[PDB]
């Protein structure tokens, strides 16, 4: 079928998640509320989906976590410096590839003209 | 990376067949040509995409250049793979949505 494939799906969630975190340090709870009303309360995470991609992001070293303060002390979440670098890469990689698509088309394009 | 680059590799093979049907050497020379040379893609990565994506009926196959003698394997872009990169293309720009709204609501928080 044509649906978005569910490995879509979770690089589309990383690329909001890891946008959150590019803004600012936040909370699981801050994150999602955030989201939500980015989404303007049609996006509203389940939690469990947030711990299940951030223990893989952690894993990675593209995020870290601390301890805040308190009333009651909340895990805060942040982008790493390789998170980072990782973000500017993947931003300039697929860049260069949506040249090669454009240098598809105009080729086409210009091998028909011919 | 590795999933992002099998990624890539999808969304590039959508194109080229988009733009016509093609066989697998083609669409590797086609690529590395659109690339000044310097995208090569992995034959084995492309088999491992075509047999995903002739599942999902987004591709299909035929044969052709059996009147030469030859029997070369040919894909092509269904309709079914027309809508995925219509679907694609309006997920992510939904995603880029709401990044941008979250960069406004944020500086709704600083002004
Ligand atoms: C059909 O395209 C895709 C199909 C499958 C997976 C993907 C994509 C895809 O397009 C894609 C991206 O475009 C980008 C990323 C990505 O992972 C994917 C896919 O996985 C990574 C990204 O979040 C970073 C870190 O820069 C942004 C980048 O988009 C770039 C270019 C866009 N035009 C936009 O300006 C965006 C903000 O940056």
């Amino acid at each position: 079928m044509a649906e978005i494939p569910k490995e879509m799906l979770r690089a589309q969630t990383n690329v909001i998640l890891l946008n959150v975190l590019k803004q600012g340090d936040n909370y699981v709870y801050g994150i999602i509320k955030q989201v939500k009303e980015a989404s303007n309360g049609e996006m509203e995470l389940n939690e469990a989906t947030l711990y299940t991609i951030f223990k893989r992001l952690e894993k990675d070293g593209i995020i870290s976590s601390y301890w805040g303060d308190e009333g009651g002390r909340r895990k805060y979440y942040r982008l790493t410096e390789i998170g980072h670098e990782n973000m500017r890469l993947a931003f300039e990689s697929w860049s260069r590839v949506d040249k090669i698509i454009e240098n598809l088309e105009a080729n086409k394009k210009s091998e028909a003209i011919k």
